[PDB]
């Protein structure tokens, strides 16, 4: 169920997290 949910967060980059810093 959520297999499919949480690895779409591990694909996920740092553009507007760095642009936070």
């Amino acid at each position: 169920g959520l297999f499919g949910v949480l690895a779409k967060v591990a694909a996920h980059g740092v553009g507007a997290i760095a642009e936070h810093f």
